[PDB]
């Protein structure tokens, strides 16, 4: 998934791991674990 600032990750990133720790890397969310 893609995002415009890295909040726009907290969505797929609560989603897919399940808290919101992602960061906006060339438009791509590389997200993590709480």
């Amino acid at each position: 998934a893609s995002c415009r600032t890295p909040k726009d990750c907290a969505d797929p990133c609560r989603k897919e791991t399940g808290c919101p720790y992602g960061k906006c890397m060339n438009r791509k969310c590389k997200c993590n674990r709480c």
